[PDB]
């Protein structure tokens, strides 16, 4: 049961800005993480260490998230939220 589970991740712009309140985070494949439900921290469900993550809210696909090797089960993880351009 402790290879993850659902997790709480703070998705930030790399500028400093957020993908904020409505940040739908899944993967170009459809690895559907989460969404921001307040500031920028999205209730994810099991993200995986290694992954390209899509952030869409307002703007939608805006900036896509970086997950690295460090991600984790059930804790904080704070992620790049990288724009495309």
């Amino acid at each position: 049961v402790l290879k993850g589970k659902r997790l709480f991740a703070i998705l930030r712009l790399a500028d400093g800005s957020q993908p904020p309140f409505g940040a739908s985070v899944t993967s170009e494949k459809g690895r559907e993480l989460g969404m921001v439900a307040d500031e920028g921290l999205a209730w994810l469900s099991g993200v995986t260490p290694g992954e390209t993550l899509s952030v869409n809210w307002d703007g939608k696909i805006q900036c896509q998230v970086n997950v690295p090797e460090t991600a984790i089960s059930d804790q904080q993880l704070l992620l790049p939220c990288t724009p495309q351009k």
